[PDB]
């Protein structure tokens, strides 16, 4: 049995992302586009702030920027529950804290607009330090590298995650995002919970040269793990 869920990932998909953010009353848009080929991992997306300068560094919002398109092995695709709901979708919510400063509670939904998958998140981030390493731009514009934790939520019909990021600082120093994530499904279809595995996930940022806004160029390789 392979479900409706997977087989909406079985070729290139693609992919539109739409956030709105407030960080300490610092209004921005980014839209993003691109595409997802879920048999390799694949995701290949071009970010734009929309509203000119983004206030937070770029790799401070890759996490928040479709998990769906992480590559299961055969062996398991039972513990897939981002693509079991599809194409209803799932609203994902995550609190992440930044280590010494301020943090940024975030809510998207994440579900097909007929062929297209769509990623809409709100973004709100308070508590920040003006001259600190976020609001201050002090963060290095690369790469992201870590293991996402996934276990079953039996109580909400769904799952957690934790992760944690380090964003590497200008300094050589490492500053810590602490991720704590919930994800549940829109519609009231069937309950896919997962064993506890995690999401290798790999992130190489980039810059467009013929691109004048700010801007993100996000190549990102996914597989799960751990069973």
């Amino acid at each position: 049995m392979v479900s409706k869920g997977e087989e909406l990932f079985g070729g290139i998909v693609p992919i539109l992302v739409e956030l709105e953010g407030d960080v300490n009353g610092h209004k921005f848009s980014v839209s993003g586009e691109g595409e997802g080929d879920a048999t390799y991992g694949k995701l290949t997306l071009k970010f734009i702030c929309t509203t000119g300068k983004l206030p937070v560094p770029w790799p401070t919002l890759v996490t928040t920027l479709v998990q769906c398109f992480s590559r299961y092995p055969d062996h398991m695709k039972q513990h897939d529950f981002f693509k079991s709901v599809m194409p209803e979708g799932y609203v994902q919510e995550r609190t992440i804290f930044f280590k010494d400063d301020g943090n940024y509670k975030t809510r998207a939904e994440v579900k097909f607009e007929g062929d297209t998958l769509v990623n809409r998140i709100e973004l709100k981030g308070i508590d920040f330090k003006e001259d600190g390493n976020i609001l201050g731009h002090k963060l290095e514009y690369n790469y992201i590298s870590h293991n996402v934790y996934i276990t079953a939520d039996k109580q909400k019909n769904g799952i957690k995650a934790n992760f944690k990021a380090r964003h590497n600082i200008t300094d050589g120093s490492v500053q810590l995002a602490d991720h704590y994530q919930q994800n549940t499904p829109i519609g009231d279809g069937p309950v896919i919970l997962p064993d506890n595995h995690y999401l290798s996930t790999q992130s190489a940022l980039s810059k467009d040269p013929n691109e004048k806004r700010d801007h993100m160029v996000l190549l990102e390789f996914v597989t799960a793990a751990g069973i």
